[PDB]
Order: structure tokens, then C-alpha cells, then sequence
């Protein structure tokens, strides 16, 4: 499923995930458009084998298993696919364990290039939330 903004916004804030951890919705919503384009169907293999999977491009190395990642943990408990559904209940409790890891949103590259220090309420700005 390719998700809108604003219903992207409203999925992600009835999960939970407004201000988890002091991140404000807008940038869980900004990092999602630039890993995935709020595609949940999103795949993309890295140069060290591992591949990152669903709207928020969770990697093989930690966090999920695809059975094809050699020596990686699978911290989230749950197959790669769980995190390609159109529901992303399982990609947001992903995303909570690894917010929570130590480096906080930093975790996504592409956060930390294109949306940290940002004007993230932008994200969000039209929605009904
Ligand atoms: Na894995």
C-alpha cells in the first residue's frame, strides 16, 4: 500500500509513535517518505547482504528475518515480510524498539540527511489529527 500523508499520519499516531521517545509525529512521517516514498512494499539490499524492508526500510542485520542474512539477529522477533502489510502495526513496533536503541532516530540514515534539523511539522501540516 502506498499511504497519503495525512493517513499516514493518522496510522502512525494511533500507534503511538507521536512524540515516542521526543520525536514528534512529523518526523516519523518525514523519514518515512524519504526511505520508502510511504510505500509499505519497499525493499532495498545493501552492499553487506542485509536488506531493509517495509515504509520505515527495517534492516535484515538487527532487527527482522528474511532467512537470507548470514549471522544476523532478528531483535523484533517477526519474519522481514510482517513488515511489508498494509497494516504497519508490526513496522511501528519495530521502529520502537530501535528509536529506543541508544541512537534515537539516527538509526535511519535518512533521517539524520534530509530531516533532523528540518521543519518537520511540514509533514504534518493540513492534517486532521
Ligand atoms: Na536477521
Amino acid at each position: 500500500k502506498v499511504f497519503g500523508r495525512c493517513e499516514l499520519a493518522a496510522a502512525m499516531k494511533r500507534h503511538g509513535l507521536d512524540n515516542y521517545r521526543g520525536y514528534s509525529l512529523g518526523n516519523w512521517v518525514c523519514a518515512a517518505k524519504f526511505e520508502s516514498n510511504f510505500n509499505t512494499q519497499a525493499t532495498n539490499r545493501n552492499t553487506d547482504g542485509s536488506t531493509d524492508y517495509g515504509i520505515l526500510q527495517i534492516n535484515s542485520r538487527w532487527w527482522c528475518n528474511d532467512g537470507r542474512t548470514p549471522g544476523s539477529r532478528n531483535l523484533c522477533n517477526i519474519p522481514c515480510s510482517a513488515l511489508l502489510s498494509s497494516d504497519i502495526t508490526a513496522s511501528v513496533n519495530c521502529a520502537k524498539k530501535i528509536v529506543s536503541d541508544g541512537n534515537g532516530m539516527n538509526a535511519w540514515v535518512a533521517w539524520r540527511n534530509r530531516c533532523k534539523g528540518t521543519d518537520v511539522q511540514a509533514w504534518i501540516r493540513g492534517c486532521r489529527l
